[PDB]
């Protein structure tokens, strides 16, 4: 019962930490090249513990002449599930994917092609290091409900980079973009002759990919065709090292969700299933932030996938299912240490943490602050460090 008050109070850390990040998949226009640019951030969870960032940047460009639709800017929001063929004896992956867009708050005729199930073939070339090989896939597309599913292959052995980093490399045109935002959709309105998406991947403190594709329909089909290139990458770092954990790890026991919903509580504090900016805002404050009106509006708009303005349950528990999913950051994880301790020398104390009990509304008397310390307390100090820290929040 001090576990579940660590439980609770964790997840809502946790969910501002969330909040306070950009997770999706950010589009804008580049009215330029009358096409689209992206940026966005991957999480690989290293299998031993810890995280390797992907920092991604994008631009895709029509390869026809006819027009397409600009973007506002707006983001796409993927759930990607990576398994194995148990009959498949290649060196291969299994993708399962829903993309929704988002982004903006309350249709081309390249989208008409999109209406039912369409096939897909994906073919990549890559070079990382000096070491080649090829990938083929191939599946179906389901636009109607952002969906993807494709198998692929190593065709040319044994893969020399881990699957889960090619993921974003091997058709966003598969997205599904609601009602109130279909004329956002660039990547359909530029079908059938397609387009050209290229990228730079910053893989933190290791090496980079460079892709080009093109993307188009052969006839009913819609092929991704790729050239990858990789450099600078440490041969005993997480790409060349297979350090990477393959494995989508993807619980969420009902007693996880059971917890998601307590600390929801602790925002919805008028009990009427949604979280509002006032709520937020009351929360921030509370453990010692004063975020403005825009600030609190920008916070849910990154999970407000129906845009009415509101975190709604689900969206918090998909919001909470994600940051549970992928490993936090050091620095992430510093922060989240920081709003307990306030004088910030490096542990938290039991008058540190009643102030962040007492104000968050909690009645706990000195008494089960001390049996809080004292569950999270390792080495008896009587104060919680880092390494303590990490580990009650795991
Ligand atoms: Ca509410
Ligand atoms: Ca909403
Ligand atoms: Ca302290
Ligand atoms: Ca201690």
């Amino acid at each position: 019962s001090s576990r579940r008050k660590w439980n609770k109070t964790g997840h809502a850390v946790r969910a501002i930490g969330r909040l306070s990040s950009l997770e999706n998949v950010y589009i804008k226009a580049d009215k330029q090249k009358n096409g689209i640019k992206a940026n966005f951030k991957i999480r690989h969870n290293i299998e031993d513990g810890g995280v390797q960032l992907a920092y991604h940047y994008q631009q895709n460009t029509p390869i026809g002449d006819g027009p397409v639709l600009l973007p506002d800017n707006h983001y796409l929001s993927v759930q990607s599930k990576l398994s194995k063929d148990p009959n498949e004896k290649r060196d291969h992956m299994v993708l399962l994917e829903f993309v929704t867009a988002a982004g903006i708050t309350l249709v081309s005729k390249g989208e008409e092609l999109f209406t039912g199930v369409v096939p897909i073939l994906v073919e990549l070339d890559g070079d990382v290091n000096g070491h080649k090989f090829s990938v083929s896939g191939e599946g179906e597309g389901d636009a109607t409900y952002g969906k993807l599913t494709l198998k692929f292959i190593c065709t040319t052995g044994k893969l020399p980079v881990p699957w889960p980093t090619l993921v974003t490399t091997l058709v966003q045109c598969f997205s599904r973009y609601p009602d109130h935002m279909k004329q956002h959709d660039f990547f359909k309105s530029a079908m059938p002759e397609g387009y050209i998406q290229e990228r730079t991947i910053f893989f933190k403190d290791d090496g980079n990919y460079k892709t080009r594709a093109e993307v188009k329909f052969e006839g009913d089909t819609l092929v991704n065709r790729i050239e990858l290139k990789g450099i600078d990458f440490k041969e005993d770092g997480n790409i060349l090292g297979h350090k990477l954990e393959y494995n989508t790890r993807d619980q969420l026991t009902e007693e996880q969700i059971a917890e998601f919903k307590e600390a929801f509580s602790l925002f919805d504090k008028d009990g009427d299933g949604t979280i509002t900016t006032k709520e937020l805002g009351t929360v921030m404050r509370s453990l010692g932030q004063n975020p403005t009106e825009a600030e609190l509006q920008d916070m849910i708009n990154e999970v407000d996938a129906d845009g009415d303005g509101t975190i709604d349950f689900p969206e918090f528990l998909t919001m909470m299912a994600r940051k549970m999913k992928y490993t936090d950051s050091e620095e992430e994880i510093r922060e989240a240490f920081r709003v307990f301790d306030k004088d910030g020398n490096g542990y938290i104390s039991a008058a540190e943490l009643r102030h962040v009990m007492t104000n968050l509304g909690e009645k706990l008397t000195d008494e089960e602050v001390d049996e809080m310390i004292r569950e999270a307390d390792i080495d008896g100090d009587g104060q919680v460090n880092y390494e303590e820290f990490v580990q009650m929040m795991t």
